[PDB]
């Protein structure tokens, strides 16, 4: 449970934004892409998995799934690729509302920014402390923290 | 303490390896960028306090330290942006021993991707997953849960 973490695609503005969430805690890292090729994928999970300790990441769809640079990387940084389907059939709904929700606070912060990549991290920084009581960002920190002892 | 950081700007192969350090354990986060400008110093500090709670930035010059962008950053983050300065004349020396360690990560798995970007982020996977015994991941994390607790 604390090492388990969901990718995400979502688009705006012509762009991809790519997130990892925490399932446990509702915690969110995102980027901004051109497209999301396998590349981009592989050195995402790479920074992410430097940063806090992933053992099992649900792929988005079958090709980075598939991928061959996508098996490289979470080889290298000792991560089970799974699948992500949702055989728990209440998860579809779950990432759609958060896809929802982050392009709410992304067009709640768009004009406090230039580019969109800027606006993205503004609404991961509001997203991850937003008290729900704790913070996404508080949770994660507990779930692992917990773990570790 | 928990929410102290140190900026380290460190250059390879002609580009630069910004680092932000979490003072209390030793954990990293690192980006590479052509060159050091206020505004990639400002993103850099945005993605890292979207991340974890960072209270204190002491900065690792003056012109990060005078920028508009750097302050503005600071400012929408919550961020206190202090001097670098090593009234403790410890801190030089540890800075200095962790980009020599870092070099030599880097060196060490270099050839295992052809960008920069890449190996820098091995890097950091490796540095913050070393247990010295609890690692630099694991140090980051008790700290700040005691901290939330
Ligand atoms: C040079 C003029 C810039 C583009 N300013 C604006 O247009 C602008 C427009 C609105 C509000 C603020 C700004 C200020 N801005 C610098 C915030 C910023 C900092 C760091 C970054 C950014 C950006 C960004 O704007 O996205 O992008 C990646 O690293
Ligand atoms: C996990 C690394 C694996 C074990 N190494 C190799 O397969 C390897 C080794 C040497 C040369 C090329 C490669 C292949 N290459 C595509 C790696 C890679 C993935 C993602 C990226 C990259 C890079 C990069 O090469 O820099 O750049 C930004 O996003
Ligand atoms: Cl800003």
């Amino acid at each position: 449970s604390p090492g388990i973490w969901q990718l995400d695609c979502t688009h705006l503005e012509g762009k991809v934004i790519l997130v990892a969430v925490h399932v446990a805690s509702g915690y969110i890292e995102a980027e901004v892409i051109p497209a999301e090729t396998g590349q981009e994928t592989a050195y995402f999970l790479l920074k992410l998995a430097g940063r806090w300790p992933v053992k099992t990441v649900h792929t988005d769809n079958g090709s980075n799934f598939t991928s061959t640079t996508v098996k490289a990387a979470c080889w290298w940084a000792g991560i089970k690729q799974e699948d992500g389907i949702p055989y728990n059939p209440q998860s579809q709904g779950v990432i759609e509302s958060m896809n929802k929700e982050l392009k709410k606070i992304i067009g709640q912060v768009r004009d406090q920014a230039e580019h969109l990549k800027t606006a993205v991290q503004m609404a991961v920084f509001i997203h991850n402390h937003k008290r729900k009581g704790y913070s996404a960002g508080e949770r994660i920190v507990d779930i692992i923290a917990t773990d570790i002892q």
